[PDB]
């Protein structure tokens, strides 16, 4: 694992079955209690990362 200097990462208004552990050696990670997942990046940015795209390529 790659341990970052700057974590300036929180919940940030997480949506619904998001809870930000914060670890002296795992660190702050989002844990999700429906999808029994855990990962570093964010939801929120994400979600709202790749859902702010007004225009792209339409397949269907």
């Amino acid at each position: 694992g790659s341990s970052g200097s700057s974590g300036l990462d929180s919940e940030l208004e997480l949506p619904a079955g998001w809870e930000k552990i914060e670890d002296p050696v795992y660190g702050i990670y989002y844990v999700d209690h429906i999808n029994r997942k855990t990962q570093y990046e964010n939801p929120v940015l994400e979600a709202k990362r790749k859902k702010q795209l007004e225009s792209g390529p339409s397949s269907g």
